[PDB]
């Protein structure tokens, strides 16, 4: 009762997590078709050997040992079992059996949740059960759903030893047809990655090793048909960097050396023997060619991915060493030089360098707002005027509000200069510093406020546009730098803290 | 007289699709030439062999079976036949003139549409038939017409037993000099080809082929002036890699193992045999020298060839990697972190990254405002101040609206916050709900206008800046952002879409 | 009289042309050296053997003949000669010194335009003898220029019987000091070429050359010392590769081996002997470590310099696809899409795809202003308010004319859209249509200015901001078009226009 | 009691430059773990044979000389040493133990500056003993720096006799965990260098040659893992090419041909023996294929590096052929177009090209004004108004100055043009001459400012926006160009720079 029902009126969202987790299963039923169904059809011993080798013995044929497939002068003549070994290998053939299976229920389910999936229509999923299967059966997506699943296989695709059929595992081609899902699990996984420069090489590591696996199986096929142990450049006795002397002719020998083959012709080293043939060198010649460009494409890409591991470090270094050209040209003094360099070596270890344009840039203005207003939470916390006021004011500012960084020794107002900014310390501490030296009068920590009083237009006192002290940092400060435009459009707006503002700048300028 | 007056008044016109036919049929002609001539001067028996083999047999000179050219331990010796083979091939002969002739047909056509070839003269194309020749003959293009045209292979290309004459196959290379014609079939098969990048791979391996097939024919070529057979490097019975054992020599062996020699050669992976002799040692690093550096460039191309197939997911890529980084860096809480993930989840989903500021950039702008005008026709069918007002409105507005994506709970408007923009919705549903939780009031869809109260300046109620209500995103939305100054723009140009939005507001003020 | 005048006065000015063609000369002389000193220090029979070879024949040493150095069981014992073989090749020698002494006349001639050599001061050159004689000693030039002249390769590097001196062609390396004169000579010539990406490939085509001659000259020079024929990784007999069966050794082939060799390992395609030493182990080792490095470099340099070959070519390709792969996912109507792809064909076929903003970017306004002027010519001369006004008009306005291409029906005014711009017709044709449809009132050819109607401010007539009549486009248009604003400076401050502009409209205007 | 005091309140400030010299020394200690750890674990003779090698010599076991183990047929089988040699290689081992404990003890002075670091806490470094202590204490740094010190190679990484213990030195492996202090000494080092490229350069040699030893000791552990000359892959007598014909087998030999496979393996040469087990053959083709992807990054990276050596010149031709290409296309005259060149010749060997944006960019605004007021501190030491007035002017302008360049025969400002612009000489020398022709007027030379009476707004006279007088350049002249909206900002905020201005124009204009 409770099952009927629920999987009666049951819908997928795709945006969950478990639907994630949902398309990294089947994902492993996707690799495990990609790799052992061409391996299976290629080396048939991986469901057990199906026929004896019958080694010519010294007179006359014997079942060969290990010790005869060692140095052998001849290749062994098979002859098919009367069963085609099922009752030798049946527990090999049902391990494959099962597993085949459990990844054929793991399309069947898949394909449930493609027939009962929610989709997106304005912004929301739709999940009601009659609209997402209509969806369905209108979107041909069951044509790619059933062409996966015909299950051609299980009736042609082993040993039948009455109809003395040996077998078609190639005809489990038909399920790499759900790429799309195996492609989509890649793109979010890199996409919810905390590390997704290492998942990119994993995934392209992976596919190297599938590609070269596949180019052995390829190998091993060609010198099957064409017969092995016939030249010297098919898989067998002639071949003599295949089977060395003292080298027994297993499926392991025969997987290994045809991986190493496949490797050394894909990358070009073609440290292996040459073709005899015609048709040996037409397959030789495609597969270098596939090869060299395939592999640049590749390998290209593997480089280049390691590159962006360190691309700010790159940026940084060609911005400081064009300053360092300039200045070694031009013949700046070298107190000057170690200052320009003392700041980039700071402004390095603490990451200021060009990390917020990427946000500024790309993100919607909101989300930026929300980003900035929690990362400078703590700081944006003492400002007097953001914390008893409109909290407008303190959105509008606080995406218009500047880093900089200043050095221990550099003066941010001197008496006399021009009032165009208003400064927040973020980090550091400050001194207002009487005139030419000492009697440091008060000092700034984060939070303080400082610069308001020439951009502001108070009628009451004579400088009007002038800083009215100097400020001097003491070590390394960060300062939010906000324009007077921008600061006067936020007041216009914002009537209680100009008054609080103009009030407070009355006061500090009749106290003189 | 049809034909003499049709052919009298004729004038071709470059920018048809016929014309860009048969320019593809002349491409056809032009690879043909590329790849026979040379191989028909090199490989001399595609014509017939026109002279037989005398391999000497055990004693006496016989001519040579195939099972006399294979495990040969000295090469044959040729005697001329006395009719230079024209009874035994004149078949395979008689196919070559044909197919020479045929493409001289498709030369002398393309020669007549060069002498009626219609020109632009002020962006018209001038299709009078006198203006056109007149043109033709002060263009210098008769030259190249000529030069490619002159049957010189007709007398001197072909074996003539009288005069002893072997032939020159090689006079026929002067047909190579209408590249033009060729150059400019596969640029505008890119320029209209819905796969560019499938075509650019598919033309840069024709290049790799011919390279590959010119390179075979030089080897073979200096291979038999030298003298085949004569040391280990030359094709012959010394080499060993050409003819191992069990092989027989063949036209279809002396081509395989050169295009393989070639491949070998040009791609640098040099398994092939050592030069023996100096001038072996010339050709040899000559050839590699030209296989490193021009498969640089070639293999180098390939590869970004094929990396631009996948660009604007490696710049989305870019951007969410360092969006991450920003946020893991700044410790931003993960809840935060989880929505700016799923905001570029949703936004590559639906492809809206990047992807309107190419049409932006080049076209121009009345291009681009027809185009947007198509895109979003069903959009801006229901929009209310667009569908009943002055149609210059709908154009000068419609270039100037940004479209952002929000969240399935980001509030656009709230209720105290400032008016700047106005929206559209595109996609999605919003709901203006009350004050600080649920009792939503009304419900906005595709087509929807709101968030002109604010900007708009109407003397009736207090706010007169802030916004009037709270709107709050159901789903994700796609919203059209139209700024301020631009709505006042197209509302001093256009009075009555002007007086429209001020009557709306105003009774929606009214009715507060 | 005359020649110690005027060596007496003479100065030189750097940047004449013949002193670009003697820096040309110079180069020469440098290469030269480059190439046949170190030649002649490893090779020493460029000179003239200076020993007889001495071969072991059957019994008793004899000198070799060439069929004595072929098929060699051994390498021949050398005996100094007693004059060190003046007697045999003074020819060849006395041309070796005749070549090495008109390189060092070449040498003190540059080394005397050095000392009389005129600088600039204040962007004139400076030609007093006095002044650049001072500059030139205080300059520290003169030990350049001294230490590139030391003749010690005079005395100690040639064969001098009497002390037994086998000559130290090494000596001349000092030679090879003056590379900034090479250095500047190539610069000027690819800033002077009229094909720069040719030229810059024939450089590091002689690039190469040199550095696979210097590393020939490396390996002969280490198997020398090492002795030939002592292992199979030193040229000689036991090499096999260098010496094949039925090759003789002689000079050409110790280079030709040595060249072949150097470029198997600079390619690190290393089809060449394996070290058999540990010094050559060391060596080889090292040398292709420089050869993947080095080689890295220039190898890719090549590539990327036949890249830019086709850049603007890309540029416009990934424009294209980018805009087509917009279209078709937006699903724009098909006649849209090619009406779009044509226009980006002809803007192809015309060139005007973004060669402006080159010459706009980085150039001087008034070059760029004098290049517009020159280029426009026979088209601003029909322009009539250019042609009869004050020529100050014609400067500031050609600076701010922007070049748009229209397709053959688009409209550039429609009655009633809006005025913002004003056009000159660059080439094409268009047509004053009547309001919907045929009956064409007017024709606009080059030189014709339109659309200024709108962007005047003439009391006379209603309209006043909207477009009296309709233009079309009769093929594909060129036009300058001209804000509003960039008008207006220019009217304000040239009231002659203004006037004239104002009288022809208000007299079209009043004729309706 | 002085030694006491001083270890009881020091702190180490990290941003000293005895603490770069300090890191720089931990670097060595790194890099000697780095190298002979692994080099001793694998080639165990570093320390002393500690075996000796039995050759079988002819009949009965002796002790090898160099002449046994020359053409080997075998190899020796070893006999251990009853004290494992360490009364015949005392000083060997003693050499290794100080070399270890001098490094230990580098470690330990590392650890006690880790334990009294100052850090920084808001720009300022706390040096305070219980701070620094503390922040030690609660930052997991003890981990790092006690696993790294763990003394277990002095126990068991010695041949200890009575246990027969035969060593461990790879326990030592522990010491390369302090990879941080090795990261930061090369990136403060290339932020310290001069020459950057270069040391980049020197660093991923290193970065090669470390890997390459690495993997030479990896093939020399498998190798004796698997079994010295059991097969042709192996290093042994069966090699043949790590054992040729009169090769000693050397503790030298070994390294030899271990770093020569591991060169030819990981740059995929491959030239070495192919593998004879499957052992074997996972092994090379893993270590292939991590030469493809890691040498990829890594000879792309240095080819890169040395890319960007030169990157201002390739910037430079790019926009040169960019403008050849547009004036060959347009027909521009011959003599504009050698103008143009020319400007561009002067420009680059003056190496005024882009220089400046860089330090415009990415510095903050007092340090661009610091360094531009020192490097044309002799030029803006002349100009009048700068010397006697207010100092904020110089400042406020001089961050607003454009440098151009104009040729030898240009007009700087002619006669009824428009005043938008003043200038101020940087270099060269102009004339104002009279109207059309010679009888030059006066001469500008440094320092000079002209074209203020135009962008003045003076009532007295009548031009008002038109230039009084022509200026044309005399060689080629370096202007600074400042705007009228710039003058008139900082002349606004300035009153006597204004007054100064005016009278001098006033005084001017009256003399006519």
């Amino acid at each position: 009762v409770r099952i009927r029902k629920y999987l009666a009126n049951y819908t997928q969202d795709p945006s969950t997590d478990n639907f994630y987790y949902w398309t990294c299963v089947v994902t492993v039923a996707y690799i495990y078709n990609l790799l052992f169904v061409i391996a299976r059809q290629v080396f048939n011993d991986l469901i057990g050997p199906s026929s004896q080798s019958l080694c010519r013995f010294y007179t006359t044929q014997v079942e060969c040992t290990y010790n005869m497939l060692t140095n052998m002068k001849e290749m062994p003549t098979y002859s098919q079992y009367p069963d085609l070994g099922w009752s030798k290998y049946w527990h090999f053939r049902m391990l494959w059996v099962f597993f085949d299976l459990l990844m054929d229920c793991v399309y069947l389910i898949d394909t449930f949740l493609n027939y009962r999936m929610g989709y997106m229509d304005q912004g929301l999923v739709v999940r009601e059960a009659e609209k997402v299967t209509k969806a369905y059966w209108q979107s041909k997506q069951y044509r790619i759903d059933g062409i996966s699943l015909i299950p051609l296989d299980y009736i042609l695709g082993w040993p039948i030893p009455y109809i003395n059929w040996r077998g078609l595992p190639i005809l489990r081609l038909n399920r790499l047809i759900r790429y799309k899902r195996v492609r989509n699990c890649l793109e979010r996984t890199e996409t919810r990655s905390s590390m997704p420069n290492a998942f990119r090489v994993v995934v392209v590591v992976w596919y190297i090793v599938i590609i070269i696996h596949w180019n052995a199986c390829l190998y091993f096929w060609i010198s099957e048909w064409i017969g092995l142990g016939t030249d010297a450049w098919v898989y067998g006795h002639l071949n003599k960097q295949s089977l060395p002397d003292d080298i027994t002719d297993t499926l392991l020998r025969r997987y290994v050396y045809s991986f190493y083959w496949s490797t050394l012709i894909l990358t070009t080293i073609g440290e292996v023997p040459s073709p005899v043939r015609n048709i040996e060198y037409a397959f030789v010649t495609l597969d270098l060619m596939c090869g060299v460009l395939i592999f640049a494409t590749i390998v290209g890409n593997v480089g280049s991915m390691i590159s962006n591991m360190s691309a700010a470090r790159t940026e940084f270094q060609n911005k400081m060493d064009g300053i360092k050209q300039y200045m070694e040209l031009r013949k700046v003094s070298k107190q000057l030089e170690i200052r320009v360099i003392k700041w980039f070596d700071y402004l390095w270890t603490n990451k200021q360098s060009l990390s917020d344009q990427q946000v500024l840039k790309v993100l919607p203005d909101k989300l930026q707002a929300e980003i900035a207003m929690q990362v400078h939470f703590e700081t944006l916390r003492k400002v007097r005027i953001f914390q008893d006021c409109e909290a407008g004011l303190l959105a509008e500012l606080v995406l218009k509000l500047q880093l900089q960084v200043f050095s221990p020794g550099d003066f941010i107002c001197k008496k006399g200069d021009i009032g165009r900014e208003m400064y927040i310390v973020k980090r550091g501490r400050l001194q207002v510093v009487d005139d030419d030296g000492k009697k440091v009068f008060v000092t700034l920590q984060e939070g303080s406020v400082f610069g308001e009083l020439s951009i502001l237009n108070i009628a009451g006192s004579k400088n009007g546009n002038r800083r009215t002290a100097n400020v001097r940092s003491v070590g390394y400060t960060d300062l939010f730098v906000l324009s007077k435009t921008d600061l006067w459009n936020a007041l216009r707006e914002y009537p209680d803290a100009r008054k609080l503002l103009l009030a407070k700048g009355r006061e500090i300028l009749k106290k003189d």
